[PDB]
Order: C-alpha cells, then sequence, then structure tokens
DNA sequence: CGGCAGCGCAC
DNA sequence: GTGCGG
DNA sequence: GCCG
C-alpha cells in the first residue's frame, strides 16, 4: 500500500530515531505507531481534523503532519542535538543503547575508531564491535535458509524427531533479514530436553559458531542462545543467531513470540488484556490474581494452545498469516 | 495521570 | 540494581 | 508520543 504521506513520514522518522536515541523510549513509541498509521493511509492527509480521526493521532503529532503538509519543514528538526548522528553510531553496536552511547559521547569519543581505541568495551560490545559491519547488514533471506539447515542439521544428528523452524522477520516472509532465530522442540513433549547444550557444542567443532553474546539464557523451560555464526566457504559474513530450545507445550506461543514483529506482540498483549488473559513466549494463560493493593499473589491458569491458531481462537481473533504480522 | 510486558543475562 | 536486547 |  504506497503511501501518500512520504515526504511527512520521512520528517517525522528523523524526529523520532533522534528521542530514541537519546533515551526517550516511549515518546519514540508513540511516534512510531503514528508514523505507521500515516504510511498507510488511504490518501494524503489534508487536514488538522481529519488527521486526528486516525487512531494513534492526537492533537501534537496532528499539529506536526498539518506542520509539514503546509510549510515543507518541522522547525523541531532544527534543534535536534548535534550529537544524534553520532549517538546513533554508537548504539549501531550490539550491546551499547542510549546510556552508553552518551557515556561515551562525554568522554569525548565521536568515531568507531575512537571507540576501538580509547573506550571500555564489555565482552559483547567488543564482539559487536568487530563484526560492526557484518551485523549492520541484513542477509538474504536465502543465507537465513541456509543458516537455518545447518542447525537442524546439527539438531537431527541428535534427534530425527525434532521440529525447526526459523522465525523473525524471516518467517514473516522478508526479502532480508537482520538475524535469524531457530525455534527447537520436540512432539512427544519431553526428548527436546538434552539436546541445548551439545547442540552448540556440535556447532562450534564444526566451527559454525565463531562467537558468543550469552552462551545461554534460562527462561522458564525455554533455553536461548545469542550467538554469532559464519557458515563455511569464503566470502561468507559472521551473522546473528539465537537458537531457541522450547517444550512442545509452549511451542505454538513461543512461535507466536518469536516470529513478531514486535509491534504485532505488543498488540497482542494488549488485546489479551481486555479479555483478562495474558501473552507471552510461554502461555497464554488467565489474568494473575492480585490482592487489595492490586498485587500479583498468585499466577494464571495456562489456557493450552497446541498450534498458533488456537492462540487467536481463545483470544476472539482471526487468524492472521505471518507475512501480515509486521504491525 | 499511569501504562505502553516481563524476561534473564553481563556487569 | 541498571543497561540491554529479545 | 498516544490512550483511557
Ligand atoms: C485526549 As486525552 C483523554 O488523552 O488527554
Ligand atoms: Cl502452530
Ligand atoms: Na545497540
Ligand atoms: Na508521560
Ligand atoms: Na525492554
Amino acid at each position: 500500500a504506497t503511501n501518500h504521506n512520504l515526504h511527512i513520514t520521512e520528517k517525522l522518522e528523523v524526529l523520532a530515531k533522534a528521542y530514541s536515541v537519546q533515551g526517550d523510549k516511549w515518546r519514540a513509541l508513540g511516534y512510531a505507531k503514528a508514523i505507521n498509521a500515516l504510511k498507510s493511509f488511504h490518501k494524503p492527509v489534508t487536514s488538522y481534523q481529519e488527521a486526528c480521526s486516525i487512531p494513534g493521532i492526537g492533537k501534537r503529532m496532528a499539529e506536526k503532519i498539518i506542520e509539514i503538509l503546509e510549510s515543507g519543514h518541522l522547525r523541531k528538526l532544527d534543534h535536534i542535538s548535534e550529537s544524534v548522528p553520532v549517538l546513533e553510531l554508537f548504539s549501531n553496536i550490539w550491546g551499547a543503547g542510549t546510556k552508553t552511547a552518551q557515556m561515551w559521547y562525554q568522554q569525548g569519543f565521536r568515531s568507531l575508531e575512537d571507540i576501538r581505541s580509547q573506550a571500555s568495551l564489555t565482552t559483547q560490545q567488543a564482539i559487536g564491535l568487530k563484526h560492526y559491519s557484518d551485523f549492520l547488514e541484513r542477509m538474504p533471506r536465502e543465507e537465513a535458509t541456509e543458516i537455518e539447515q545447518t542447525v537442524q542439521k546439527a539438531a537431527q544428528a541428535f534427534n530425527s524427531g525434532l521440529l525447526c523452524v526459523a522465525c523473525g522477520s524471516y518467517r514473516r516472509g522478508k526479502a532480508t533479514c537482520g538475524d535469524v532465530d531457530v525455534l527447537i522442540t520436540h512432539p512427544d513433549g519431553r526428548s527436546h530436553r538434552g539436546i541445548f547444550s551439545r547442540l552448540l557444542d556440535s556447532l562450534r567443532q564444526e566451527g559454525f559458531l565463531t562467537d558468543d553474546l550469552v552462551s545461554q539464557e534460562e527462561n522458564g523451560q525455554q533455553q536461548k542462545y545469542l550467538g554469532v555464526c559464519r557458515l563455511p566457504g569464503p566470502g561468507r559474513r559472521h551473522r546473528r543467531l539465537d537458537i531457541i530450545v522450547v517444550p512442545y507445550s509452549e511451542f505454538a506461543c513461543a512461535l507466536l513470540y518469536f516470529t513478531g514483529s514486535a509491534h504485532f506482540n505488543r498488540s497482542m498483549r494488549a488485546l489479551a488484556k481486555t479479555k483478562g488473559m495474558s501473552l507471552s513466549e510461554h502461555a497464554l494463560s488467565t489474568a494473575v490474581v492480585r490482592n487489595t493493593h492490586g498485587c500479583k499473589v498468585g499466577p494464571g491458569r495456562v489456557l493450552p494452545t497446541p498450534t498458533e491458531k488456537d492462540v487467536f481462537r481463545l483470544l476472539g481473533l482471526p487468524y492472521r498469516e505471518p507475512a501480515e504480522r509486521d504491525w
């Protein structure tokens, strides 16, 4: 759906990113929601009244929208800190957010070279830095597919009945992907256990995993690995690879969560809430039990969901294909 | 105004 | 406990 | 930033 408000959304995106790299996460979020509404409007917004009719756009946002529409410029951009470009440069490093970016800037650092030379780095950030270029580029989905295949092959060597699926933008059908999330489980509900570790050993021993960002993360019965891989062959770049092993009873919700997008997941939690339910990568549950003070005193009951559609059904929603989950 | 999810990790 | 990314 |  062509954007009939590009000259607007463009300027709005610049201001958004600026708030984002400076810590104003919520304000940046608000902008993002309005920016999406605009991109997909059935016509170029021509009035402040029209703008306000679109959910996600309030008085403040309409003000700016109409200013750009009529004047062609956004005065606020003219007051955006000189630091923004550098804060964005530094935050492009995996492991460094706004606080770290700000710290570096205040220490006089300006280039990725200053960072490499005089900045204190965490293990993750150091890895993020030497793979700056590689990590900044989105890979063709074909490469994501080879990466998924590499993991699945090494995994089925331990148990042929294991189920492996690449999620993220890749599962949403995007031509290119920023990383790869391989979700693994087993239909028998139990044989996924004792797979995670030896799967990582195997992949390391075959030279596929080049660096670890988080070797192991335990979230309930989910085991997650955040790392870096590089397919065999010359000319291959290093890529962000995540591996998640979950028990079959949480497969659908894990699938839903890791497929995203982040905006989709957020809209689904909001909906679940209105129905008195909660949604996580673990399950769809009835809302938690809380005392008079309004505080969790007892967990909700998990509502079984064998497949993704079971999740939509219980939320009273029509199923949406992965391809239609950008928002 | 408070909520916009909750999480586990490195540090 | 904070920063960060999923 | 927006929403209720
Ligand atoms: C427009 As209102 C009720 O969010 O202040
Ligand atoms: Cl499913
Ligand atoms: Na970053
Ligand atoms: Na506020
Ligand atoms: Na977060």
